[PDB]
């Protein structure tokens, strides 16, 4: 990984000692990024619920993770599931409780440093993962990217500014997430949220995650060309609020 300080020091280091689980997989890769392109031919609002307990910018609460998943089924385009252990008190245990028992592709979201990670999220019934330019190095990243495609995965690719994504395209990234999440400070920092947006090219599925909470918020990135839209803490606090994002 690349040099790095804080609460994201910490992580890299845990995850680097991870072990791999114990886990198999109970049916094929169902591609997140194909079926986001297939809500989108259907006119269908493509969500991306996320499960987490905790983040590190506060977030705190208990809710039954195949409960959630269940209730999210029905509504999104595929469910983010946080198996990151510290700073959002997520476990493999929930991806495998929850890949198992509902049917749209599932992406783990952790801080992915190593190969085995990988095998972990594929082997747990993961379709995809998250790979994070400011993690990782560009060698790692392409690594990790031709990695997860050799086990049939298409990664998506997390910036944050304008130097990741000239390297998510370098490498030729064909997913990326935009997050407005500043890693330090933890604050939602929309900045250059719609001048990324548009520099990513047309053979790239894009998605936003921002703190989104209202509909007029999907509607306007919607116009911008966004192809899916990540939601963690505002379902996580009323999962009710799935309707308004997508009736
Ligand atoms: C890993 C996987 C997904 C993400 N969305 N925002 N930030 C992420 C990091």
């Amino acid at each position: 990984p690349r040099y790095l300080k804080g609460w994201l020091e910490d992580v890299v280091q845990r995850s680097q000692r991870r072990p791999s689980v114990r886990a198999s997989r109970q049916r094929p890769i169902i591609s997140l990024k194909e079926r986001i392109l297939e809500f989108n031919k259907r006119n269908i609002t493509a969500i991306m619920a996320v499960y987490k307990r905790k983040s590190p910018s506060g977030l705190d609460v208990e809710r039954d993770p195949i409960e959630y998943a269940k209730f999210m089924e029905r509504g999104v385009v595929g469910l983010a599931i946080l198996t990151e252990e510290k700073y959002f008190n997520g476990s493999y245990e929930d991806l495998r409780k929850i890949a198992s028992s509902v049917s749209v592709p599932i992406l783990m979201w952790d801080i992915i440093v190593k190969e085995s990670q990988i095998d972990d999220a594929y082997n747990l019934g993961a379709d995809t993962v998250g790979l994070i330019v400011k993690i990782l190095t560009e060698r790692e990243l392409e690594s990790l990217l031709e990695y997860a495609r050799s086990l049939g995965m298409e990664p998506a690719i997390v910036i944050h500014d304008e130097n990741d994504l000239d390297i998510a395209l370098r490498i030729g990234a064909r997913f990326i997430i935009i997050t407005s999440h500043d890693l330090e400070t933890l604050e939602i920092n929309n900045e250059n949220q719609r001048k990324l947006i548009s520099m990513i090219p047309s053979n790239v599925v894009k998605v936003v995650a921002s703190g989104i909470s209202e509909r007029n918020e999907i509607e306007e990135l919607y116009k911008l060309g966004v192809n899916a839209f990540e939601i963690g803490t505002s379902l996580m606090r009323n999962p009710e609020k799935i309707k308004e994002f997508i009736q």
